């Protein structure tokens, strides 16, 4: 990609690594408030099993 | 094990034996008053029945 204004690929990665940056920082977050380390199926399903059935 | 906030372990350890403890001095103390080791079967039964039977 030359000089254009049309478009900017810089932009996009910025922010697609912005929103990982997020995503990462509101499971932190959610995990300190909670004070727990799986508060849903998609963290570790096996693990919530188990603590489930502990 | 690491840090962590929900559960206490070393605090359900000294609740364990606080507990033994207190039953053991709830123990003494009702044989200090009665003037008897036996006062149930739970301490002795055959000597208690053997005691009863003298």
């Amino acid at each position: 990609m030359a000089v254009n204004v049309n478009t900017n690929v810089a932009a996009m990665t910025a922010q697609r690594y912005l929103t990982g940056a997020t995503n990462a920082q509101q499971t932190s977050m959610e995990r300190l408030s909670s004070g727990f380390k799986i508060n849903s199926a998609k963290d570790d399903a096996a693990g919530l099993q188990i603590s489930n059935r502990l």
